[PDB]
């Protein structure tokens, strides 16, 4: 599953609702420690919005479970990232990802 370690805390108070867009800052490795992407060089705010199947399970699961301002990591395995499949081209099959996120906003 995804395992949750804060960085910095939230205001404990606001979590992602249903029907709300996420708005955060990541950067994710493989466990070996290679970092694949960062919206942080980008700078460029990633948003998704919670229910819609959009991100893989772990990453929604972990920001779902954060409040405003909260940043943490999110260590998700296989099972709730890519798999046996992998990512074409990106991560391997059976990889598990590391992300650095943070809460920034709900839309
Ligand atoms: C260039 O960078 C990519 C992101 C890259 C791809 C490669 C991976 C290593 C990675 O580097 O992100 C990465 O760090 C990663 O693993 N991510 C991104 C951050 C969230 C967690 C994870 C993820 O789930 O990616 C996602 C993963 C790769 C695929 C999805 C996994 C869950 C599954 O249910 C979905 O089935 C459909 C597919 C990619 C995304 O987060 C993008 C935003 C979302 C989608 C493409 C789909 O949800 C799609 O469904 C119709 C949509 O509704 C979108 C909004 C429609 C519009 C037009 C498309 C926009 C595309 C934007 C693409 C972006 C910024
Ligand atoms: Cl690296
Ligand atoms: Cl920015
Ligand atoms: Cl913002």
């Amino acid at each position: 599953g995804v395992e949750i370690e804060t960085i910095s805390p939230g205001d404990g108070r606001t979590f992602p609702k249903k029907g709300q867009t996420c708005v955060v800052h990541y950067t994710g490795m493989l466990q070996n420690g290679k970092k694949f992407d960062s919206s942080r060089d980008r700078n460029k705010p990633f948003k998704f919005r919670i229910g819609k199947q959009e991100v893989i399970k772990g990453f929604e699961e972990g920001a779902a479970q954060m409040s405003l301002g909260q940043r943490a990591k999110l260590t998700c395995t296989p099972d709730v990232a890519y798999g046996a499949t992998g990512h074409p081209g990106v991560i391997p099959p059976n990889a598990t990802l590391i992300f650095d996120v943070e809460l920034l906003n709900l839309e």
